[PDB]
């Protein structure tokens, strides 16, 4: 079975698809309206506000097309540098992607590219090897913790990237580090937050404050707790069993009671005990070619899965909700303009028919000349009712199509 990120990858494809259909619908509607308004052999059935309103809708819809086709999922990692925040990301990308061991104090952003080698962004600085990446960051005195650097990584290497996932590494938390600017400047668009901690120590207060600010400011943030450095339990399995259950009770109370972001039932799908160092080494080994190993190796793969389910579900609902509602209300406006035009063309066709009845009450010279002109005009109006009624009904299709999307991908879960 396939990665849960396909849920996001597909829904973006559909919502991108609907907006292409909607753009073509307005383009055609704008064409039909403006040419109807321009024909000066009919009493006005449309006004120039309607034509311009629709031309505005055409521009707006093309504007939303650009932003939608760029939507992506975002996961941010926080914590102390020593707890392995950086190896965790490396483990999920199956590579040493971020400088680790002994790291720079700024925000890092990992996104994929179709090109087959790597570069930096703050221009297009090269970074072929991880030692190269550490130095480009080392030389540049100008960067700082509030700056944002993007690692643009080949997505043929990592399927996470191909599926429109962005990974963001935050600077290592310390006791007086000012996290206060962090959420508004960088994490407002983030779908899941990962606290990478250490199993046997209690969370820093500064860690806790940052994740409470996220709880207050954001709309149901999805918070995972990663307890790293857990390979110590290879040699003291009996003790670490006692310690796991104690820390599991700590993190749950933090998540369920202190923060309120998950009730007790889901808490186990949000708190994990793993060793990213082990997972990293193993996956390095696998591409090229201790005790309790498989159990810890399986927990990381399970956490990876539980995270990809969460991010894909939540990201779709958050990046597309407003754009679906906008499309539905644009389709409604264009549908009423055609509806107004269909009824005005009808009301004028009635007028012309009486004037044809009246003409046949008058003189005989040029009767059929004169009744041809009126019969020509009546046919245009009748044909206008046709195309307008068609344009009305397909706006309902768009309405039916977008409502299907809300039902499938925007239900409150």
């Amino acid at each position: 079975n396939a990665s849960p990120l396909k849920h996001f990858v597909t829904a973006k494809k559909k919502i991108n698809g609907i907006f292409e259909q909607l753009g073509a619908y307005i383009q055609e509607s704008a064409t039909f309206l403006e040419d109807t308004y321009r024909n000066a052999e009919l009493d006005p059935v449309t006004t120039e506000e309607q034509v311009l309103d629709v031309k505005g809708y055409l521009s707006k819809v093309r504007g939303i097309s650009e932003v939608l086709a760029r939507r992506h999922m975002k996961v941010a990692f926080f914590g102390r540098t020593s707890n392995g925040k950086s190896t965790v990301i490396n483990a999920m990308l199956w590579d040493k992607v971020l400088p680790s061991g002994i790291t720079t104090n700024c925000f890092l952003r990992v996104e994929g590219t179709d090109g087959h080698e790597a570069f930096l962004l703050t221009e297009k600085r090269s970074a072929k090897t991880v030692n190269q990446l550490a130095h480009a960051l080392h030389q540049d005195k100008q960067l700082h913790a509030g700056s944002l650097v993007s690692v643009m990584w080949p997505n043929s290497k990592c399927p996470l990237l191909k599926d429109d996932l962005v990974l963001m590494d935050s600077p290592g938390i310390d006791v007086t580090t000012e996290l206060d600017s962090w959420i508004d400047k960088f994490c407002l668009d983030a779908d899941v937050f990962v606290l990478v901690a250490n199993s046997e120590s209690t969370l820093m207060q500064t860690e806790k404050h940052f994740f409470h600010k996220v709880s207050e400011r954001l709309s149901r943030p999805n918070i995972f707790i990663l307890n790293n450095r857990w390979d110590a339990s290879a040699s003291e399995p009996e003790y670490m069993e006692e310690v796991r259950r104690q820390h599991m009770e700590r993190c749950t109370s933090f998540l369920v009671d202190e923060l309120g972001v998950v009730d007790r039932s889901q808490a186990g799908d949000r708190i994990f005990f793993v060793s990213a160092k082990e997972v990293l080494n193993a996956r390095i080994q696998k591409a090229q070619g201790a005790e309790g190993f498989q159990v810890r190796m399986f927990e990381f793969q399970n956490f990876e899965r539980r995270f990809e389910e969460c991010i894909s579900q939540s990201a779709v609902k958050t990046k597309f909700e407003q754009h679906t509602v906008r499309a539905k209300q644009i389709a409604e406006a264009v549908r009423l303009i055609m509806d107004s035009l269909h009824m005005a063309a009808r009301e004028q066709q009635v007028y012309c028919e009486e004037m044809r009845e009246e003409r046949q009450d008058r003189t005989r010279e040029n009767l059929e000349q004169e009744i041809a002109a009126m019969n020509k005009k009546i046919e245009v109006l009748d044909s206008l009712q046709s195309k307008a009624k068609l344009l009305r009904n397909k706006a309902g299709w768009l309405d039916s199509e977008l409502n299907m999307f809300t039902h499938q991908y925007l239900q409150p879960s």
